[PDB]
């Protein structure tokens, strides 16, 4: 192998400006890093700058450097959709024609009618809401009636809440499996069904850790599958295992925050492994992008950047660091959905004694998968062109 270890970091939703096909999505004018930089009167990201972030694109507080530590470019999404699954699945070598849908006005009556028909239960709610909000509003009615609270987030999810003392957990799980079956339909294609059991009394409801998820497997065997099948380590950090439904994962490390994510990345740097360490930093998307909070997003990016020098110090000559994103989620954009954007790509190894250069623009996210596959000598993905030789 050229590199013994590849550390892949997805800064979730950290887009670098509208893609050529942004108009189709209602995403004209969308710039995630750029609008955040303007809100902050200049972003403080000196370590990303040293890597060459400004060399990809100059933004307020983010300037180009004469000698970037590593190679740099941006990537264009080839798949139809801009959702959580699509971006990650493409990164690992796939092409996804069928997008996962979001439901800002709730689910179609046709879907909910069939769920009622199959379960013999009434459905209430049917709106985007946080767990706390929907239980405060509907928890009591749910307890008294034995109905199901169905709700969604700003991402492609269908969540079903029921009180543990009113609907047995095993019955809730059975209902979620039915919902999972009904939502494998492009009429209303849902990424994830989530059981949301709760306990307590009116005015004091709490969700329990008895949450179960019902996810879809990637539409194809991924580069992670190939690595695992060839006895390489595939260490998933954060939501990565969930996103791929465990496919090709050899170890999964749960994280509770972006800072915790970086701690787990550092943990993997300290591990003797051969293969891929794959981190998703989700706070950018989950806390700040969807909530249209440019201040919080900017603070999070600055907190993330400050962690990087320790990562640089720990990288070995035969380690490669790859930093990218999955889509955009511009915190100063209408609505609550993602934005169709280019994503940055930074590729750094301490063995790059002369620093890096500009790479040709990556025409699909699958170029990452192709590079990883070529490095470890496993079956190449159907899509994607490796840039390993350029490094
Ligand atoms: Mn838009
Ligand atoms: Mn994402
Ligand atoms: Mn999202
Ligand atoms: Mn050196
Ligand atoms: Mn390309």
């Amino acid at each position: 192998n050229k590199y013994k270890r590849i550390f892949l970091v997805v800064m979730d939703s950290v887009g670098i400006g509208e893609a050529p096909d942004a108009e189709q999505f209602g995403d004209l004018g969308s710039d995630t890093i750029g609008h955040i930089a303007e809100h902050m009167n200049g972003l403080q990201m000196p370590n990303m700058v040293k890597l060459g972030l400004g060399n990809i694109r100059e933004m307020k507080g983010i300037s180009k450097v004469e000698k970037p530590l590593g190679y740099y470019t941006k990537m264009q999404e080839k798949s139809t959709g801009k959702d959580e699954m699509t971006g990650h699945w493409e990164i690992m070598g796939l092409y996804i024609d069928t997008p996962f849908q979001v439901f800002p006005e709730g689910f179609p009556k046709e879907l909910l009618d069939e769920l009622e028909e199959k379960t013999g239960r009434k459905i209430i709610g049917n709106k985007p809401a946080s767990g706390t909000e929907i239980l405060d509003e509907l928890g009591q009615e749910q307890m008294e009636t034995g109905s199901l609270i169905v709700y969604t987030s700003a991402d492609s999810v269908l969540q079903i809440a029921a009180h543990e003392e009113v609907v047995p957990l095993d019955e809730l799980y059975k209902i979620c499996k039915i919902a999972r079956e009904l939502t494998l339909d492009e009429k209303y294609m849902v990424g994830r069904v989530i059981a949301r059991p709760f306990v307590g009394e009116p005015g004091n409801f709490t969700r329990t850790p008895n949450r179960h998820d019902y996810a879809l497997k990637p539409f194809g065997r991924t580069v992670m599958n190939e690595l695992k099948d060839s006895d390489y380590d595939v260490i998933a950090i954060g939501k990565i295992s969930d996103i791929y439904d465990g496919e090709g994962v050899t170890e999964s490390l749960r994280t509770k925050s972006n800072m915790d994510g970086m701690d787990k990345l550092v943990d993997t740097l300290n591990m003797d492994f051969t293969g891929l360490s794959f981190l998703n930093l989700v706070d950018f998307d989950a806390l700040f992008g969807h909530r249209r909070d440019p201040q919080g997003y900017g603070e999070a990016l600055q907190e993330y950047d400050a962690r990087l020098p320790e990562v640089f110090a720990k990288l070995k000559e035969d380690d490669l660091l790859l930093i990218t994103a999955d889509h955009g989620n511009d915190p100063i954009h209408p609505g609550t959905d993602h934005t169709r954007e280019y994503v940055p790509l930074l590729a750094y190894s301490p063995s790059m004694k002369e620093g890096g250069q500009e790479l040709p623009l990556r025409q699909t996210f699958a170029d990452i998968g192709a590079t990883v596959a070529e490095n470890f000598g496993v079956k190449m993905p159907e899509y994607g062109t490796s840039f390993l030789n350029e490094l």
